[PDB]
């Protein structure tokens, strides 16, 4: 409905150049990101309200989970390259945070194999040039907006969402407000 | 020379007389504290490696979260007086960091009642002087060590763990390295 800069969103002094239309950052170690995905379905609700020709991009960050977070960023690149994001997102969140079955990189491989991906294919993707590019692209994107925390969502590389300034008293209302704000800004 | 001052631990320039053997400080607002607790299980692992008769004390701090921060230090004192720590640690961490449904002192009270503590029993403890002394004790302890950040762990009032000098590629190895250092310092 009604939008106020500094309230439901903020503006970047340095508006990132070829930033994706809608860009989301997260970490598999991030508790609130897990809430966003499994309970609220923030990305799905945003997607439903996005106008024609607006795509969403989701990137993983290295700054949580120490050395393992970096491997998770590479595994996220593999998921995108193989297009199995929807098959592995929740299993990876659960593996790191719930069942705690992911304690090293080898455990990540097992999640993919369990989803029906051949190990040879995973290993080849992992060491691919497409994947090294995706990894660098992800790290660059985070650098560009000087990201310091997750979850985070940016629109046109110009605006940053601010759930802090949104009505969180009712979660169904909150989710729609977040989606409407993304829509409002994308057409701005 | 396998364990060095400045490496896996630091020696207090001002030792603390009568300080608990193993003293840990945390905050429900602190992110690495959520990691340390819910994913790494640092306390449990450290506990599993201590000699007999070596007791562990965990205290909450005031310096994060402002108003709610102090309310949580009082709530922790209530958990300690009632002996329900294991019942509320997880929902408090999740309430504050994952769902972000903990916004006032009544929200904290809801977690306890949901955990099985009777309202009358919680309210009585909340207002007690026993809880007041427990709050003072936590504050005095942070002051004795000039605590400026969390998570933190001190041994024999003389040393402070320094997890910065340990590999994080494997969580299990990190956890055992941390636990072995504590054991070492406790018998040092």
């Amino acid at each position: 409905a009604q939008y106020e800069d500094g309230k439901q969103y903020t503006t970047l002094e340095k508006p990132v150049a070829g930033a994706p239309q809608v860009l989301e950052f997260f970490s598999f170690f991030c508790p609130h990101c897990y809430q966003f995905e499994e309970v609220l379905h923030i990305s799905d609700n945003v997607k439903k309200k996005l106008p024609e020709g607006v795509k969403m991009t989701k990137y993983h960050v290295n700054f949580m989970g120490g050395d393992l977070g970096k491997d998770l960023t590479q595994a996220w690149a593999v998921a995108m390259a193989l297009g199995v994001e929807d098959k592995v997102t929740v299993p990876l969140f659960e593996g790191v945070q719930k069942t705690q079955t992911i304690r090293s990189a080898s455990d990540i491989r097992d999640v993919f194999i369990n989803a029906g991906i051949k190990g040879e294919e995973y290993d080849a993707a992992w060491n691919s040039f497409v994947v090294k590019s995706l990894v660098a692209q992800q790290e660059k994107a985070a650098a560009d907006v000087q990201l310091r925390g997750v979850p985070a969502m940016f629109v046109n590389g110009k605006y940053q969402l601010n759930p802090q300034g949104m009505d969180t008293s009712n979660m169904d209302v909150f989710v729609q407000q977040y989606a409407d704000t993304v829509k409002y800004l994308s057409e701005k």
